[PDB]
């Protein structure tokens, strides 16, 4: 999507007609692009009608050229339309830190712990998602590479039990922090049903945070599960991933930021190091024309 605009803009730079047609032909486009990016139409329709109107209640500074008053505008809103200007918080200041990671069925739980241990903390993984025969041994394969221990049950399907045992076994260890991998048995469309089954394993190790990992390729179909997650705690945030994989990247961002929750890192590649921080402006800053 950001690369496709990066074209668009350079286009609309690039004074080749009339501002006013140079305008229409760029909205278009955007629109267009973030259709197939999979962005709410309301979404879509709201942001451009915003461009419009900011376009003809502020004119460009003295000294700012009027396309390039335009483009500053439009990325502006794209980062509101992901969510806004904003910088998470990622390092913990309490210790230990225990995190549990949910999300519907279908490296995330390996790249968390290994962005937490190359910050020097001490990192526990517990390995929680036993509906996946093959989850277990790929976390312990994470943890064997990342060098961060990893406990699981074999075989055991009790996911409550695991946890809890895991969490103590790392608690009493003195690990700085614990992420429990857990999955759940509802897709999206079952969303009600999915947070309740969240709640047994939630109370019995009660986490500093619950990070729910969404799948970029869901686009704005993750807007259900997120807003009923982030009013379902005061302690939620979430991880969109595999942002490469997919061309949906967009309605997955945008969906989750209309809900207000809070986009802690985002997944790029499939690399145990392609775990980056989130902020919706940084994040439109990649493309900026003058770099």
């Amino acid at each position: 999507l950001l690369d496709n605009l990066r074209d668009t803009v350079r286009k609309f730079l690039t004074g080749s007609s009339s501002y006013d047609k140079a305008v229409e032909d760029f909205i278009k486009e955007l629109q267009k692009s973030l259709i197939s990016a999979d962005v709410n139409v309301k979404l879509v329709f709201s942001l451009t009608n915003k461009i419009k109107e900011r376009l003809k209640n502020e004119k460009p500074p003295t000294y700012i050229e009027r396309r390039e008053w335009f483009i500053k505008i439009v990325y502006d809103e794209l980062s509101n339309l992901f969510g806004g200007d904003k910088e998470p918080k990622v390092i913990p200041d309490k210790i230990p830190y225990v995190i549990m990671l949910v999300g519907v069925q279908g490296t995330t739980a390996g790249k968390l712990a290994y962005f937490y241990k190359k910050k020097g903390f001490k990192v526990g993984l517990v390995g929680a998602d036993v509906y996946r025969p093959a989850a277990l041994e790929q976390l312990q394969q994470l943890g064997q590479q990342i060098g961060v221990p990893v406990y699981g049950e074999p075989g055991e399907k009790d996911v409550v039990g695991i946890a809890k045992r895991g969490v103590e076994k790392f608690l009493s260890e003195k690990m700085e922090i614990i992420i429990v991998d857990t999955a759940g048995r509802h897709g999206y469309g079952e969303e009600a049903a999915l947070l309740e089954e969240m709640k047994n394993i939630y109370e019995a190790i009660k986490p500093d945070e619950v990070t729910l990992v969404i799948d970029a390729s869901i686009g704005q179909k993750a807007y259900d599960l997120a807003s009923k997650f982030n009013q379902a705690s005061k302690i939620g945030t979430i991880i969109i991933t595999k942002m490469d994989g997919t061309a949906k990247g967009g309605g997955a961002l945008s969906a989750v930021a209309a809900t207000g929750a809070t986009i802690k890192f985002i997944g790029t590649g499939e690399k145990i190091d392609e775990l980056e921080v989130f902020n919706p402006r940084r994040f439109v800053a990649r493309l900026h024309h003058h770099h």
